[PDB]
């Protein structure tokens, strides 16, 4: 159907994109980057992230495919040499779609802004000390003092979540995971420490205690928010759809990226 | 209906059991510890664990209730002073049942033995070095060298799993979580490090590399197994049912047990 | 001899300062905040830190004493009710001095600036990704990718170092300790992970790989540095001297601050 | 002078030993495994550990050298191909000696046994729960509940200590480091969590609370001790001496063993 291709912008990725476009010209494939049904990302995981946010308002109409030009990307699971075979299989169709959960961040002021994340959503202070009350389904759970917090999707658990001590979570689990960044823990201040895994329909809310300015980052897009009254986290109802042409299981993907390949 | 009561065995718990029995005599409640429909545990989490394994062959016919005589137990969420009010509400009935996932361990030899866990199932070596290949859905994932491994249920994540760096997982998530015990990690030997969370129908298998003798512990019941060929982990199809009479959410339970109460 | 007193600035601390000054008027004690020999800090650990940096150019001529107005501070080990007994013992003299090691940070450009730390010296990126080569005594040790790094004094190991997984180190050990902040670790990027403890005369140097702008914080005083060519860490030759009037051992101080008091 | 050579016992190591002996026959070198002045270990770190304990009663009269037949050992820093050049340099002499601190474990009963460790000394329970009071210089510091504890030398910090979260410590620092094994931490039971680094002349003592049987392991030599009244740890006055023929710094050794080589 309709398709488009984003590139990292370097020489290698642009040429691959041009060759794939020329290969798509030899089928009934129309290039359309306004209402594509197939979005192809050529680059790394960052490039795939940019492609996701570029089309986040049409997630139900789009299937994503990643090609990695450098080393294996977690979302870009195709080597450049397989691009010709990918063009052919994609042209025919009859591929199966695979869906991963997403995370919804809502920021309220004193107005409401919402964001969608594929990796994670983190919160820090705008300079001063970060102090927030953590409220789970309207129950006050803890007062957090430290560098910040990170709320991860399942496919995000192998990213920033992993470096903060979080657990790696299979993407068929509709959940989100909260991890701490350097929390204070003494006789006066104490947090849970452990990562927390939340199911669908649970709401985690952050409430300022003193400072109301926070730096919020959704998939490394970092925005300063002033006069913040609440940050709410929940598993989104929207999902990202991947076009898959062969078996590449998640735990094998994890093995290749972290153990050996 | 039919019911029975287990006690920690100390003076305080025995007297509470006797008083509850006398209180049950004033209703249409028959004491039966062969085919009870209600099992009451008076003691700590250990006592509740013993009650679970005592009746693990009738989990679908039984609802559990825990009373804690010492401090708050995670499974024993009733104070002794509320025992009279518990007798009354239980006598009427019309309570709602709450189900938690369980973990199935299978041990093969050179014959098959299976176990059911409510907290976790761990594996260590019988003295020599512990070395196992970790296989996920028939895919070889890693070779583990270290002290041992721990596979946790959701309600178990606040137990041994928590002390090994695992994530705390809400019990409505049908999953199991694998955590490492002091793994070797240098240029020659390397593991994933991070905890792993597996959904229903995923099978994690441990395969010996050299030594075939392992000490396997299911809910602190520790058994030596010789001539072991495989240990398989998967989320059980069986579930434990709790009788609940009021709202005591999991994250509030976690807050009380770890933050403050 | 000569003395001065810094206060947190709230009502409670100002009144305590005024009362101690009036008590010092009844001895041969001259108030002098230009060349004091005794510096008294009334507040928390932050107030003590400010007092240290206010007089860092006369460390060999000054002994410090901390009074904590809120909860126990690690450096402020005197309760306000003991202020009168402290005035008396200090007026007589014949107290013993205790010395803690300090950390020297040197920043080079493309010029040289040096800083002295009592808790720690940390480095982050000015927004972009933080990537530095870590060089130990002119040996290239690792390339670090992550949120940042923290170099701690011994008395600092119970502060930020503690929240990043570092070890707690007795202050009689002339050393410094380096800990990571959320490092990337996969098949392509890998760091040591473990904290590193360095003796006197060892030099740890950070060298930029791409971005040359870093946010450097010495005892929570955070400064942006542009066009950075090198950050060098080493145990200082200067030491801070505490006046002590009774036995309050470090591990007891640690017990009171973290286990129970 | 006098010398002897221990081998791992496999074919490769025995032949190397025989060739080195024949090479030593061509100098004024007498083979003597009763009172050697030079001890050569051919194998891995385990083989070097066995050589250390074989001659622990003559540490001041002996210099050690390790040759690694498999991958790089931390104590065995010579490749087999350099054995001929090692024979020659050792025959001449005029080499410089390098000393590493050691750890002294003392076990008291209801009699006294002492052990010397080069890597570490650990303590576990003989089956039941491990519960000990931790006393630092006669000050009660904490009650530990968990799997066990590990007290490490500096050169041991890259071994078991590393896998338990401890810090890596340069061997010129006369110290010992204590790390936890899976400690219980909730509202009722709490430990320090962080590793602890102790200087020379500090004494750490473990005192049983209930069970008095402990499994104590000194450099992987594991002994059951019954009727235990106290386990005392302190930096030994004895030191191990290494013969060094060229610069191979500790942090380079660490880089090669963990980052890349
Ligand atoms: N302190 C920290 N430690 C560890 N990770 C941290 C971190 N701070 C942020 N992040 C993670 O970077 C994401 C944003 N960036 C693109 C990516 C993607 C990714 N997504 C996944 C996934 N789902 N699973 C497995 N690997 C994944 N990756 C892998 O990360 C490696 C690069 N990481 C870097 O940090 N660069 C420096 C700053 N970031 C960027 O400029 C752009 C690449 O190898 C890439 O392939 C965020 O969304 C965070 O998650
Ligand atoms: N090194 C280690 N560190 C941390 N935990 C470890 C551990 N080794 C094993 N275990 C856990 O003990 C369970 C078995 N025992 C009864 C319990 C239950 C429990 N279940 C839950 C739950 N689901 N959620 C939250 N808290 C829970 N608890 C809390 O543990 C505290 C006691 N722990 C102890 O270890 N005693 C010493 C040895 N064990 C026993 O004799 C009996 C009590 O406070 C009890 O209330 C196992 O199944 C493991 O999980
Ligand atoms: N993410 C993080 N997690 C943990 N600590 C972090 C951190 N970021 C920074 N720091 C540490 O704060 C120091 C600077 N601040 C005064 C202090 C002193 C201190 N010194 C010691 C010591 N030597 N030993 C034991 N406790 C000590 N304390 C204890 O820290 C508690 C407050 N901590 C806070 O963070 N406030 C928010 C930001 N900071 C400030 O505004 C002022 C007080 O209880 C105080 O008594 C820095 O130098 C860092 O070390
Ligand atoms: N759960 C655990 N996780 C991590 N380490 C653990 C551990 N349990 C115990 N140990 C450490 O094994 C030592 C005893 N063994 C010889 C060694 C030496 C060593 N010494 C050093 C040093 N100073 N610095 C850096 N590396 C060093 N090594 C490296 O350890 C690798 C093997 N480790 C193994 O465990 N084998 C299984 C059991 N042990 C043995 O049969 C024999 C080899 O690569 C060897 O070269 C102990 O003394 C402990 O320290």
């Amino acid at each position: 159907m309709k398709y488009m291709i984003t590139s990292k912008g370097d020489e290698k990725s642009d040429l691959l994109r041009l060759n794939m476009i020329a290969g798509f010209g030899e089928y009934d494939m129309e290039y359309d980057d306004v209402e594509p049904e197939i979005v192809i990302s050529i680059g790394g995981d960052g490039t795939f992230l940019s492609a996701f946010h570029q089309y986040e308002e049409r997630l139900d109409e789009i299937a994503f495919i990643g090609i990695h030009t450098g080393h294996l990307g977690f979302y870009a699971d195709w080597r450049p040499a397989e691009a010709d075979k990918l063009v052919k299989l994609l042209a025919k169709g009859e591929y199966q779609k695979v869906s991963y959960p997403l995370l919804k961040t809502t920021v309220k002021y004193g107005k409401e802004a919402t964001y969608l994340a594929l990796n994670e959503s983190t919160v820090k202070s705008s300079g001063g000390p970060f102090v927030v009350d953590v409220v789970i389904n309207d129950i006050h759970f803890e007062r957090f003092r430290g560098d910040g917090l990170c709320m991860s999707t399942p496919s995000g658990t192998t990213a920033y979540n992993k470096s903060l001590g979080g657990a790696l979570m299979h993407p068929s689990i509709e959940a989100m995971q909260l991890t701490e960044m350097a929390s204070i823990n003494n006789r006066v201040y104490r947090t849970i420490g452990s990562p927390l895994v939340f199911p669908k329909h649970h709401v985690v809310s952050l409430q300022p205690v003193n400072d109301k300015d926070f730096q919020i980052s959704v998939d490394h897009l970092s925005i300063l928010h002033r006069d913040v009254q609440e940050i709410r986290y929940e598993v989104s109802a929207k999902k990202i759809h991947f076009a898959r042409f062969r078996s590449f299981p998640f735990w094998r993907r994890v093995h290749d990226s972290f153990i050996e390949d």
